[PDB]
């Protein structure tokens, strides 16, 4: 998280971290619990290989990573069909834990938006996780979760920022339409978020707009921040995930 | 190049190698002339992003890479406007020398395949380069242009392949129709090697078939090299480079 | 610490931690409380060249580096003026607090040995830090404060098997006379642990015998790790520390 | 080396690389030829820990590093028994070829100097290496022998500096009578460069005066070079190489 503060205790009880096995559970992304059975991330986190489950685990909200661990094995990970790689898009995902969990204030579910849900500019948008702090500088100990508000923008402005200082035709799509943008210079998500949820609050309820999934660097001149689009992918998460 | 060896000194004469400017010109990637003043490379090793001519160079065919330089500057980059990613397509670039080079038997242009020409899946092709020996690991000085004869297998065949041990959809296409797939579990391309040549020897006459575009890992099983297929982009290329 | 194991929270009071100035305070060195204004450290931690006391602050006894940090800050740092090279000897130094600190059963002073005290060899001694787990293998977060039970060995034996594959001649002194030694090739002290403690129990209290200062890696046969005799400088320590 | 340039192929004819066996045979120190069968360089580059000669092998003079390599085997290594840290002293070691080498012009051995040689301050020498051309730069491809010409200064002078700015005491000696001292903040030798040679032009005649040793950094103030004093060592060179 570029330009954030550490989240206070009380907030964002959907995060979750991924761990994979090695000379320790290291945190590679972050996710969302959507339900008490099913946490929502990126899908280039966890493919378009197939993975060998055993070897990952995932943490359900912590203050400081890997201080109170208490991992999680995972039964099944669903990619969509559709992704290969971030760019193209199709950049969503579905883990689901061996053993449903027990929510609590500070540990329950995220809203999932209504399938017309916009989330037009100058709607208020968080982004949290664990991620670098900028551009090559990774979290420094102990590892506070941390919170950005991010400006979100039209898709066809940051599609057109994308093109600027690019060869790339003006006419070929860079930010698609099952994406969706926010941040700027000082405020933005970074390596280490992917996965992870992009939430803003509609009416007193707080509703997943995204998923942290690529972007130019991090919080770098006209290359905002890109996130999968949560309401085009909602029918196949309810292909797995009940309602 | 993954499981070759050493090129003679008197193969390969179109062989480039790309230069940044750094505490040394260092090689970025491979390329090929396929002209007096026109060198052909992957979009990929240049873009999408602009980038400072004042900043590169070419070297022409060189038995140890940094040895006999004789650098030579680009007047212009000309990037395929349909070019974001080499997974998306179009990864492939023009460098306009800013003088022709006196070609001689040791140093010229390959030559370009025709457009009805359709390297039929089994032929015997080479590709060249100083990148990496394996994955992760340098060519070792005096680096040394390296070789390796590669089989070219059906798009189709690859495409099928790249979807072994993957999520994505069957129906849903990582190896595109604009790209060529050649090489297996000992022999291939690696990273140091894009933009360079892959040619075939038909009817007893050296042709470019492709530009070793990206792939998964090198020689890595059921993930064959991918290039960019020369014939699709002929007339792009022809807009540009004469006869 | 190789070998060992977490130490409870009961145990080892005096172990301290020193942290440098960077994007956060990190710790470099190990140390020990022998007095509410006093910490021992090896002078190759803080030397020879001077440094800057405003980069530097103590960490009072954690079980978990960087998780409950107090950073206090250093008044004086004396490094012994016969030092210049841990090999060379005299790796000993004393960090004075700015305010002394108040003890508990949590976090209190160790007892420095008597002159006489000599520490048998095949004594049984613990020594405790945040150092690698092994040769060039970090201690993994959340950072647990480690212990091992490490065999005392005798500096002539030392000295000895320092020369056990190796030119130095067998009368040329490697383990010197104001150095003592011990471990094995499962149980160590190694990079991160310096300036750390070295405490033995005689007569049911425990003392502290060394000061974590090299070794050839960490483990290795015929090379157990070099610690500074304290018994050797107490005069030293009490020209400055109060009896 | 720092601030030098290339030399020219017709200097240094002594210079020689030593080559640890792995991916390739990676330069790791410097020496020189002091007789047909014999190399002399720094005990710090082979000891103090018996190596195994298989994985060791000899480079005569080369213009430019790897790329005309004529690797020779070592029968015997013989490093200086007084020597266990290059701080400490009797930095110095000899290895004995397999087989004589033939010699000429661009290859031939360097005179040692007699015992009473003082090389004093002002007399001007030169030291010769791949090593760094900076703290922490390494020489880049294509790896050119390069020179510097160094200023002497007096023992007690250099002393005197490497106790600026350190808390040793002054009366400790660091630059100790069997060294040998040089450079400045703009000339100096580097990592890399460690057991080549400095020689210094008397009557006519070229004198190895010390073998590259150690340093505080590289041409850093009031930290000039330090090099193994050679006429110091002559009686026990003898007692290995033929007069
Ligand atoms: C993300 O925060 C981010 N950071 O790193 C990644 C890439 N991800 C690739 C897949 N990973 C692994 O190889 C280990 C798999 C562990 C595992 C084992 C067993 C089962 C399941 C899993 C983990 C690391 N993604 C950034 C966010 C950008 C924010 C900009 N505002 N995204 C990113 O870097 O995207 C592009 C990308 C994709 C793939 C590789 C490199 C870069
Ligand atoms: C290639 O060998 C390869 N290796 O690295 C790359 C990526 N390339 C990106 C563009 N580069 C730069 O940003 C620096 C530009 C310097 C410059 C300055 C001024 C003017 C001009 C230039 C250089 C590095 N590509 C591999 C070969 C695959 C072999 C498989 N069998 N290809 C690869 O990695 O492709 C996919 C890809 C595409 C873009 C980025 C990362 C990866
Ligand atoms: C020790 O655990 C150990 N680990 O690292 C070291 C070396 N030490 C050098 C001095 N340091 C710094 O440069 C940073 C100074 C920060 C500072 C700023 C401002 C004020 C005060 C301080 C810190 C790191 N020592 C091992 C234990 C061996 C155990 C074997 N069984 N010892 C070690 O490595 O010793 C030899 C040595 C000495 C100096 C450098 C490298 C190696
Ligand atoms: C020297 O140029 C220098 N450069 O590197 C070194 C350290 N040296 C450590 C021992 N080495 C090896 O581990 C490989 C052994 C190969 C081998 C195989 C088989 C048989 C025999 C040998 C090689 C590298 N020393 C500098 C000169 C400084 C000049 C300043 N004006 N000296 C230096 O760096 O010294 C301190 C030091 C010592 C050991 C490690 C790091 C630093």
């Amino acid at each position: 998280i570029v330009g954030g503060q550490e989240a206070p205790r009380s907030k964002w009880p959907w995060q979750v971290s991924l761990r994979v096995h090695g000379p320790y559970w290291m945190h590679f992304c972050g996710g969302s619990l959507i339900h008490p059975q099913w946490v929502l991330t990126a899908a280039h986190c966890v493919g378009p290989d197939v993975k060998d489950l055993a070897a990952l685990r995932v943490q359900l909200r912590e203050q400081h990573l890997y201080y109170q661990d208490q991992l999680l094995p995972v039964s099944r990970i669903i990619v969509h069909p559709q992704f290969y790689t971030a760019q193209i898009g199709a950049d969503i995902a579905l883990l689901e834990l061996e053993e449903p969990v027990k929510v609590s204030s500070h540990v329950h579910t995220v809203t999932l938006p209504p399938a017309s849900e916009t989330f037009p500019p100058g709607m208020p948008c968080w982004v949290t996780g664990w991620g670098d702090v900028d551009n090559d500088e990774r979290l420094p100990p102990p590892f506070p979760l941390k919170q950005v508000k991010v400006p979100i923008m039209e898709n066809h402005i940051c599609d057109a920022k994308y093109h600027l200082g690019a060869y790339t035709g003006d006419d070929v799509r860079i930010v698609r339409d099952d994406m969706l943008c926010a941040g700027n210079t000082r405020r933005d998500s970074c390596q280490g978020d992917s996965g992870g949820p992009l939430v803003c609050k509609v009416n007193g309820t707080w509703l997943q707009a995204g998923v942290v999934s690529w972007g130019e660097g991090c919080a770098q001149p006209n290359r905002p921040g890109i996130y999968t689009r949560v309401t085009y992918y909602l029918d196949w998460i309810h292909h797995y995930v009940p309602k």
